């Protein structure tokens, strides 16, 4: 299989204006009719090229007559010899009931729904599947009327027939011009939840949520978001909802995590889904979070569309910036800015180090679904949180209204959203730029020198980024860094230079620069890349008691988590090395003491205290360390939490009393308490064994909402406490025909550190609750244990790579999309030791020998094996 080229893009030779489906339903032969109004634009001898994908062609037409200049290829209907201006009809079958890739129009349990980004329209009928064609659609469905009651499409209802044999039809029209990937079409029996919305002008929408039947229970808090997102995007960015109808339909079977077809948005049911027995805070907040993602997208995205998938960060950086946005304005701003700086850090930066690095906007692509990345999303949205600390508020909003005045109706490029950014500010935005077109993290390093003499605090700094392997050549980016300097009572000196303010954003534009701040009066304590303000990894050589200053006097609450984890990274690194040659975990009394001062402090929001408490996971702590130990990363994990655990006993036992709570609300200051009280539980269950096993049965049994109950359940396992496999098959037993409840617990499962965790993840495969057949049993398993218990995965007899190989051979058949997602732990083979790589390696070639190999796979493999 071919890479496409960015650089080698070219406008269409034919434009399709208006499109008229007609789909004659039925989950073993669909028979799909489609008339488009076609323009050529080029020359008058180049045929048109439609893409097609498994499609069975009937007949083509054009104007009524049928043509006969015309062949198939390779994924293509290639038609010669057209006039300038014309109608084509196309008739072609195609078979949801065979669609295990889910890409496409496919089965989901009894109801048939599509997925079309990014290229699964050409799934359905021969189209310019490319998103810079952009067309009015009109799409009727006929149907099975007792199967089907509900036939729903992009925008308004427009006709509506009943024939004979029991078929019924409706027709649907949407205004606006779209690309087919954001093309939706769903025929099922649903409950239905509905409700209104009136925009801020007036303009009154009908909201609509489809579910399963029986699952309305679980559907009012995603309506609330929805209303929330609504509010919210008026609040802040003056948008409106521009229809009269907001559809989301809920399915189980479902490739990622949701999707933005307009009017008419498809989720997978576990974001939408949740009442307080079934759903965690976080299950919640993560129903909020993409809820609002999908929703933003009606602005960035739809109304603004990408002239081609190597703009994808274009729609994707800014829609993950405002869903952050948005969770951080209703939420703890803290906590947001927190957790997504543990996905950067933690998983995001391993991507950028990995095989598979690549920069935000790609160069180069095989196949366009493995771009859907940590990079395009998480790091395409740090690079608009840069432009919008670089602009300001104000600027930045000025620059989103440009951008809207310009490009409403049409695709557009990220380098016309940077241009609109920079034209409405005045901020020169050239070599910002930059972070676009280069992959990998820049590492920042920063020296510091106190002049009592002249009472000068001087920084040098300097960046490089490491080659990766898709680009040999890297150059210096528009850094912008954030600084604060504390003075001995923890306040804030104010930054200047030549009796002039100076602004604390730095401009670190160089390989090295120095800045020079005058009136320093004392020497400073310093915070350094402050609310994590570029992306970038910070060398700069802390003594711990600066990092405990930062924790006790910090302005923003990120910038005292931020210490902590400086304050931590050193003692994992030093007790990793110590596990490697069989010593148990040291730690300084000053450390240790650190932490109960956290647990201590009346004043301290518990909604930070809670994530100061929570231990970077084995995924952050992987990034620490240029060769991966994935045994000794695990086991001091453990030990440090034993030795907190021993050492805090008393205060941790008093915060997790202190902070019960009677009545479940989810409410930002009831989730911060409840956040509190189960991270001091974890310790607690890694304490003494008898009252660990006491608290934790207790809460389990006595708990009333799922958060509570699944801490507890998940200290048990990871605590192999007395009292986990009563809890585990209590759960097993209450919940196991319900497979977004059931999910948590097969995490718990492939996520265990017990020694026989393989053996219990392989039996698995046969439970009642689980199916290859479905995208999240399979992550929630399979994907769990090879990406979250890397200490199982990388067991040193490679057992785990064996595992994953034979899981994948099935997958990549099945589902290459999800095969491929999972294949992530197998390419990162580089970071491991020489004969974890000569096994991974092997596993790698084992599969690139597979008959009928997947692009999908095809694509990681290749660069893991270079
Ligand atoms: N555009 C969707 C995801 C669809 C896909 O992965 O194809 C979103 O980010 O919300
Ligand atoms: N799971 C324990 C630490 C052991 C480990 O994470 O390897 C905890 O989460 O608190
Ligand atoms: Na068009
Ligand atoms: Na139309
Ligand atoms: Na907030
Ligand atoms: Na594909
Ligand atoms: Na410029
Ligand atoms: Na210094
Ligand atoms: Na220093
Ligand atoms: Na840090
Ligand atoms: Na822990
Ligand atoms: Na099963
Ligand atoms: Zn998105």
């Amino acid at each position: 299989p071919q890479a496409k080229y960015r650089h080698d893009y070219r406008a269409p030779d034919y434009q399709i204006t208006d499109i008229d489906l007609t789909f004659d339903l039925d989950a073993q032969k669909t028979v799909v009719t489609a008339v488009s109004q076609a323009v050529r634009h080029g020359a008058s001898d180049a045929p048109l090229r439609l893409n097609g994908e498994d499609l069975k062609l009937v007949s083509v037409h054009i104007n009524d007559e049928p043509w006969t200049a015309w062949k198939e290829e390779e994924g293509a209907l290639v038609i010669s010899n057209l006039p300038e201006r014309f109608t084509l009809k196309i008739i072609n079958e195609i078979s949801p009931a065979a669609n295990t890739a889910l890409e496409g129009l496919y089965q989901s349990g009894d109801a048939l729904c599509t997925q079309c980004e990014a290229e699964g329209f050409r799934h359905i009928t021969y189209y310019l599947d490319r998103p810079d064609v952009l067309a009015r659609f009109t799409t009727k469905i006929i149907a099975d009327k007792i199967k089907y009651p509900f036939l729903l499409s992009n925008g308004n209802r427009v006709a509506q027939g009943e024939l004979e044999n029991g078929r019924h039809w409706v027709q649907w029209q949407d205004p606006f011009p779209k690309p087919c990937y954001l093309f939706a079409l769903v025929a099922g029996d649903f409950d239905v939840l509905r409700d209104t919305f009136t925009t801020r002008s007036g303009r009154e929408v009908a909201l609509e949520l489809y579910v399963d039947r029986g699952n309305l229970d679980r559907a009012p808090w995603a309506m609330t978001s929805l209303k929330n997102s609504m509010k919210w995007d008026e609040e802040r960015f003056g948008l409106e909802y521009d229809l009269d109808i907001y559809m989301i339909v809920a399915v189980d079977f479902f490739n990622m995590g949701a999707m933005e077809n307009k009017g008419l948005n498809i989720f997978n049911s576990k974001y939408v889904l949740a009442r307080t027995d079934t759903a965690t805070d976080k299950d919640y907040l993560d129903i909020e979070r993409v809820i609002g993602h999908e929703y933003f997208h009606n602005w960035t995205g739809n109304r603004v569309t990408c002239r081609d998938w190597f703009q994808l960060s274009l729609k994707e950086g800014l829609t993950v910036f405002r869903d952050q946005e948005f969770s951080s304005d209703l939420g703890s701003r803290a906590v947001n800015r927190i957790n997504n700086v543990r996905t950067m850090r933690g998983l995001q930066f391993a991507e950028d180090a990995s095989p598979m690095a690549h920069p935000i906007r790609p160069d180069m692509v095989i196949e366009m679904n493995n771009f859907y990345t940590l990079t395009v999303y998480e790091k395409g949205a740090e690079v608009i949180r840069m432009i919008h600390t670089l602009l300001g508020e104000e600027n930045f909003q000025k620059g989103m209204q440009l951008y809207f005045e310009r490009h409403d109706g049409s695709a557009a490029t990220c380098d016309d959203f940077v241009q609109a950014m920079e034209d409405a500010s005045n901020v020169d935005l050239s070599h910002f730029r930059r972070w676009y077109s280069q992959s990998g993290t820049p590492i920042v390093t920063v020296k510091d020198d106190y002049n009592p003499e002249t009472e000068q605090y001087t920084l040098t700094i300097s960046q490089r980024t490491p080659a990766t392997p898709d680009q040999a050549e890297k150059q210096p980016l528009h850094i912008p860094f954030a600084i604060e300097l504390y003075d001995n009572e923890g306040k804030v000196i104010p930054l200047q230079k030549g009796g002039h303010p100076v602004n604390s954003v730095l401009n670190v534009t160089q390989a090295e620069q120095t800045f020079v701040f005058d009136n320093v009066y004392f020497q400073p304590v310093p915070a350094l890349l402050c609310e994590f303000s570029a992306p970038v990894k910070l060398e700069y050589k802390w003594s711990d008691q600066q990092l405990t200053f930062l924790m006790r006097h910090a302005r923003n609450d990120f910038s005292r988590w931020d210490a902590a984890q400086s304050l931590l990274a050193t003692y994992i690194k030093l007790n990793v090395a110590r596990h490697q040659q069989g010593q148990p975990l040291s730690l300084p009394v000053h450390v240790a003491d650190a932490f109960r001062a956290v647990l201590l402090d009346e004043k301290i929001d518990p909604a930070l205290a809670a994530e100061i408490l929570t231990l970077p996971s084995v995924n952050e702590m992987a990034e620490l360390f240029d060769i991966i130990d994935p045994i000794a990363i695990a086991e001091v994990r453990e030990a440090l939490t034993r030795t907190l655990a021993t050492e805090l006993a008393d205060e941790l036992l008093a915060i997790y009393n202190a902070n019960y709570q009677s009545e479940y609300r989810v409410e930002h200051e009831d989730i911060a308490k409840r956040t509190l009280r189960n991270a001091c539980l974890r310790f607690l269950a890694f304490g003494e064994t008898h009252l660990a096993d006491v608290l934790v049965s207790k809460q389990f049994h006595e708990a009333n909402n799922m958060t509570d109950a699944l801490a507890a359940l998940s200290a048990a396992v990871a605590a192999q406490l007395p009292c986990r496999d009563a809890l585990m098959q209590e759960y097993d037993d209450k919940w196991h025909q319900n497979g977004l409840v059931m999910d948590k617990w097969f995490i718990l499962q492939a996520t265990s550190p017990a020694a026989n965790v393989l053996e219990t993840v392989r039996g698995l495969l046969q439970h009642r609750s689980f199916t290859m057949s479905n995208p999240n049993r399979i992550r929630s398993l399979i994907g769990a244990f090879a990406g979250s218990n890397p200490a199982a995965f990388h067991a040193e007899d490679g057992s785990g790579y064996l595992f994953l190989v034979e899981m994948l051979t099935d997958l990549n058949s099945r589902n290459p999309q999800v095969a491929s997602r999972l294949i992530e732990p197998l390419i990162r083979l580089k970071r491991y030791d020489a004969k974890r790589q000569e096994k991974m390696r092997a596993a790698l070639e084992q599969l690139k020998g597979l008959e009928n190999l997947s692009g999908d796979l095809y694509e990681k493999i290749t660069k893991a094996l270079a």
